[PDB]
DNA sequence: CGTGGGCGGGAAAATCTCTAGCA
DNA sequence: ACTGCTAGAGATTTTCCCGCCCACG
DNA sequence: CGTGGGCGGGAAAATCTCTAGCA
DNA sequence: ACTGCTAGAGATTTTCCCGCCCACG
């Protein structure tokens, strides 16, 4: 257990793997396994700028009816919506059913006349939500973007025999394209990726809400055959017979009769 | 038979008495003063006192509509994570909730609705639809909203948000928009803190993990138990073995999911 | 006070927020 | 590919691919479902609505 | 003169219970 | 062949902490 | 050949709970 | 200065009795 401390090290000067190798090959708790991923010096790639809010949006005109696409990029999900009048109130009611449902982050978009309302401003600052406008954030997927709007107008012109409204159709070629295209690595329709990437997004926020307070704490320590109080040391486990800290550069094990934490 | 239990019988017939008082008046035991209590078909009581146990499965949602202000809100809630979707409706019909049960599939893995008896939940374009997407139907007690409360007490919620809500927007469904996001982000308790949006991702993550994960391994691991029963010495077998106890196994024969002790096991390779 | 509790303050005026959810968001 | 022998009747590449198929299946997959299949239940029993 | 351990006083956290309302 | 259920408030039990002081190195 | 004691199987009695109804 | 309450049904626990049989006098 403490012992595969230093040989995750070495793996990580080997080959940088990141917190979730480590963690899960040497069963560790995960934040030695951050601090491994923390400590190194070419394994500090860049922050946040990865995301789960990466959202496209999109307007097109079909049958003379406006039809909204937004895309979760980062997973490769799209969907749409069937908008009977093009004004910032009909995107700022979507935008806000996409915020209801799913966590948006951050949304890339044009610099339409309909996308810049101020009704939309004040559904974002209601919102909180960091605002693109003509700017990819990575330019692999942009035209990725158009071919999948293109790959559903192919469902569009499978499906239009299969309902007969508009938006009836639009939904089973949304259900569709949810469901019926299968392939990738481990055959993913198309919601078992997203609900990977949120549920792994969702997890290490939660590592970052719970190592966000541990950094504010101290822990004054002594060691066995020792009665000279060092530290203050930073607290990585908290254990009922052994505590796990750092005091300068080392992963250092600690009876909890040997510990002090500060509250603060 | 002794007079007083006949005369219990008419006093029965005149008064409809207890059967403590026939048995004290009279002196018998309680099985005849039941009996005779049970013998008027008049002296019937007031039912049978528990509460049946509504189904707990990632396949189920519930759906009702609802009304405020004279206008109708329909309202879906998955049963485990109680993840909640509400809109209003223009009319109250089944082609409309049909559309509405479309983006419902094509947003989430639904197998399987539930609602009561009303007109608009009973249309045959509810019904196409749902022999379109695949989707089991099914209906209540067609007197007993209980079955169907689970949603019903969501609706309360969210009519007591709505009230904490409405004089922010100035449309009602702007301020519902609203609400609905309030409570599947904002609102946290229940099981372990979370909303019932995380509930909701981590109900399907374990969906699509822990069943894929059992698929690997019962094409690797196949393990032939024969057992000995109880009260008996016969060795009986094989069996599928499910997992590997410390002292006693779990296996199934047939159908039957049996905790049967190791010492009188015996597992085989294949 | 911190500005995390001002924040969950900003978060009441616009929610109504839990006073768990406040507590878990901000370590209060 | 072409010069098939042995006890299944296998070529050399086949017969590779088949037993080291096999000393991955029985090396560490077994044990990593069996460690992995661990998780947390919450349940609750019948005439009750307490869950557990 | 230099330390340890139980206690008590207080915080604080997990659970019991119990109710309002869904027409 | 079907089924009552769920969010919040004191209240009560269970449990760290700290300081301290009385008992000990 | 002449008794005792626990057991177990069944009756039966005290309590838990819980429910629906008072518009 | 005022206040939810009460009758009935399984259900479950607690407890005599009887017969009996196996253990003893
Ligand atoms: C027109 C359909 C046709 C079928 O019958 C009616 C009547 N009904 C009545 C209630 C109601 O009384 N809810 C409060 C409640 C009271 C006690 C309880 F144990 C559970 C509870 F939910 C509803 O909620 C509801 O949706 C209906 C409904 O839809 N319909
Ligand atoms: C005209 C006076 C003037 C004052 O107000 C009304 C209305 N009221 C309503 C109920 C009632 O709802 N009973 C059912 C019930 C429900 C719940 C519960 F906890 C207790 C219960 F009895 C009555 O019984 C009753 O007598 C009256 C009444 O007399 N009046
Ligand atoms: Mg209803
Ligand atoms: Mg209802």
């Amino acid at each position: 257990f403490l012992d595969g401390i230093d040989k995750a090290q070495e793996e990580h000067e080997k080959y940088h793997s990141n917190w979730r190798a480590m963690a899960s090959d040497f069963n560790l708790p995960p934040v030695v396994a951050k601090e491994i991923v923390a400590s190194c010096d070419k394994c500090q790639l860049k922050g946040e700028a990865c995301s789960p809010g990466i959202w496209q949006l999109d307007c097109t005109h079909l049958e003379g009816k406006v039809i909204l696409v937004a895309v979760h990029v980062a997973s490769g999900y799209i969907e749409a919506e069937v908008i009977p009048a093009e004004t910032g109130q009909e995107t700022a009611y979507f935008l806000l059913k996409l915020a209801g449902r799913w966590p948006v982050k951050t949304v890339h978009t044009d610099n339409g006349s309909n996308f810049t309302s101020t009704t939309v401003k004040a559904a974002c600052w209601w919102a909180g939500i960091k605002q693109e406008f003509g700017i990819p954030y990575n330019p692999q997927s942009q035209g990725v973007i158009e071919s999948m709007n293109k790959e559903l107008k192919k469902i569009i012109g499978q499906v239009r025999d299969q309902a007969e409204h508009l938006k009836t159709a639009v939904q089973m070629a949304v259900f569709i394209h949810n469901f019926k295209r299968k392939g990738g690595i481990g055959g993913y329709s198309a919601g078992e990726r997203i609900v990977d990437i949120i549920a792994t997004d969702i997890q290490t926020k939660e590592l970052q809400k719970q190592i966000t307070k541990i950094q504010n704490f101290r822990v004054y320590y002594r060691d066995s055959r020792d009665p000279v109080w060092k530290g203050p040391a930073k607290l990585l486990w908290k254990g009922e017979g052994a505590v796990v800290i750092q005091d300068n550069s080392d992963i250092k094990v600690v009876p909890r009769r040997k510990a002090k934490i500060i509250r603060d």
